[PDB]
């Protein structure tokens, strides 16, 4: 490449990262800040197990 | 000014410094990177006093 600070757009260097990840194949182990709550029973509730 | 990294030449910021010299009126105190020599006399020589 010929990266020079005087070059116009379409020639300046860009930094690129691609994120790939499997939806589900096993016990998942990568995810963010969801607060693990307690456990309730014998009631109609919604859950995010 | 509207300096943006996407701006083309003729709009990116430039840094400028100007140096002005007075042409000597007193014992000078800003000399070049020269080294002095011993003093001779009674001989045809050239000098840089």
């Amino acid at each position: 490449y010929g990266f020079q600070p005087t070059n116009g757009v379409g020639y300046q260097p860009y930094r690129v990262v691609v994120l790939s990840f499997e939806l589900l194949h096993a016990p998942a182990t990568v995810c963010g800040p969801k607060k693990s709550t307690n456990l309730v029973k014998n009631k109609c509730v919604n859950f995010n197990f």
